[PDB]
């Protein structure tokens, strides 16, 4: 066990290891500090979990988030530095601090005006992470500028957590479609890429009857092919109602943008999500031409999400959630 000390930052108690020094806040879930990190010499983020097994809720959230950082081992794609407890036992663990690499700012906080070259770059990257993380059978969900860090060298890593996420929402998602699959995550990159290209948010929708109506004006109403396969009566006549909008072509949307660009965006943002094109098959995409290397861009390790189905006390997930503190195996240095 390692030497902890105690201190005030912004209200809370922070006690972590002498490890990590210089603690600096930078935001507050739970808050975060910008830390050194004496044993590597690298600036780090090190996040203090708020009342991480409150509830039921809370402890199965806690157990998951740390599940999911535990297992991600990818360039593009937050990692897990360290987890620790101040406790010393089961019996007394209460807080649970997470340690990841500190990056420099979100893709939110650096959008002017990107070149081609840069957004080529950018999209490989979110979409190497997410060739890896739909390997594993997870799906993001809520991929935004926001959950995007990047490096003042353009390196990029999807966070778990870093706008409104509704204007990166796939369109079956606010229709309540209970079987979408990864490929909602490939229409967020869509809309992150034309908002790259462009300097302006795709689908800014003041809430998800405005997103629908914004997302159908671009992408047209649905084709017989893709009614067929809408179980919900409601929402196929919901659909079926609506006015008749053709598909607009994109070319005469993102007007001068590259046309492999134009192209890889017509393939991300296909109405009809059994049609989208996966994150494997958008890396091979002309469009990435200077980037992609298929001997470089691994798929995960596979990932248990058995425990998301079962129903425990809170004590157990508690429990469950120090056996991974516990069993953490620090990433090997450099
Ligand atoms: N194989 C599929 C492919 C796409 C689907 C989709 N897409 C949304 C219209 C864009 N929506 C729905 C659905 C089902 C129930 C309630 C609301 C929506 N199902 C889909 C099934
Ligand atoms: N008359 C109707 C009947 C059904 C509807 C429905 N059905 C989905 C199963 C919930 N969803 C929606 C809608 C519209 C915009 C964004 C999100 C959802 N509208 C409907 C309007």
């Amino acid at each position: 066990r390692p030497t902890f000390y105690r201190q005030e930052l912004n209200k809370t108690i922070w006690e972590v290891p002498e490890r990590y020094q210089n603690l600096s806040p930078v935001g507050s879930y739970g808050s975060v500090c910008a830390a050194f990190d004496t044993k590597t010499g690298l600036r780090v983020a090190v996040k203090k979990l708020s009342r991480p097994f409150q509830s039921i809720i809370h402890a199965k959230r806690t157990y998951r988030e740390l599940r999911l950082l535990k297992h991600m081992k990818h360039e593009n794609v937050i990692g897990l530095l360290d987890v620790f407890t101040p406790a010393r036992s089961l019996e007394e663990f209460n807080d649970v601090y997470l340690v990841t690499h500190l990056m420099g700012a979100d893709l939110n906080n650096i959008v002017q005006k990107l070149t081609d070259d840069h957004v080529q770059f950018l999209i490989y990257q979110i979409l190497r992470g997410l060739k890896y993380i739909h390997s594993a059978d997870i799906i993001h969900r809520d991929l935004k500028p926001s959950n995007l860090a990047v490096n003042e060298d353009c390196e990029l890593k999807i966070l778990d957590f870093g706008v409104a996420t509704r204007w990166y929402r796939a369109p079956e998602i606010m229709l309540n479609w209970m079987h979408y699959n990864q490929t909602v995550d490939i229409w967020s990159v869509g809309c992150i890429m034309a908002e790259l290209l462009t300097g302006r948010t795709l689908f800014p929708g003041t809430d998800h009857i405005d997103q629908l109506k914004l997302i159908l004006r671009l992408v047209g109403t649905p084709g017989a092919e893709l009614l067929k396969k809408i179980s919900s009566e409601s929402a196929r006549n919901y659909i079926q109602s609506l006015t008749q909008m053709p598909k607009m072509n994109f070319a005469n949307v993102f007007i001068g943008a590259n046309p492999l660009a134009v192209d890889l965006l017509e393939k991300m943002l296909v109405l009809d999500s059994d049609k989208r094109i996966t994150a494997a098959q958008a890396l091979a995409h002309a469009y990435f031409a200077q980037y992609h290397d298929p001997d470089d861009e691994p798929v995960a390790d596979p990932y248990d999400q058995s425990f998301e189905s079962r129903d425990l006390l809170i004590d157990e997930w508690k429990s469950l959630t120090y056996d991974e503190v516990i069993s953490f195996v620090p990433p090997p240095l450099d």
